[PDB]
């Protein structure tokens, strides 16, 4: 039970369309998963509806759910990172690639650390690479977990 300005200690396991745990807050699920990180902490995260904290999809998955609940569903890019970003269109000079097999094309999706860059074109001469994100225009699960209730 919360709403647009009450805080929620809750574990989500966001995966990806293929059932990939990506990001939980609940360290077990981690090990399933095979990410409960070295010696990092997953904890709950107390998210808040009234704050724009995590993405509204998510938010709202949780405005109707008490504590203990739990609501595995998938958020649309559009209510996660809201379809794909402008502002993270690259162009780099073919030969940015040109000395390297890397050779882009126009739908590759080569990271440089975890932002993927979406070549949305294949010029030639160079190519757009939109960096956008790993959730960009991309919609992904979120086994939520309501555990509390704050703010």
């Amino acid at each position: 039970m919360v709403d647009k300005g009450v805080k929620i200690k809750v574990d989500y396991i966001g995966k990806l369309e293929s059932g990939d745990v990506f990001d939980t807050s609940i360290e077990e699920v981690a090990k399933e998963a095979g990410i409960y990180a070295p010696d990092r902490e997953y904890e709950p995260l107390e998210f808040v509806v009234g704050e724009g904290q995590l993405i509204q999809g998510f938010e709202e998955a949780v405005l109707d759910m008490e504590v203990g609940d739990e609501k595995t569903v998938k958020i649309p890019a559009e209510k996660a990172y809201g379809n794909r970003n402008e502002m993270l269109i690259q162009k780099i000079p073919r030969d940015a690639f040109k000395e390297a097999d890397f050779e882009p094309e126009e739908g590759m999706v080569i990271l440089a650390e975890g932002i993927p860059a979406t070549i949305t074109e294949v010029t030639d001469n160079e190519v757009t690479l939109d960096f956008n994100h790993e959730l960009a225009g991309k919609d992904l699960v979120f086994t939520i977990k309501i555990i509390e209730v704050v703010e």
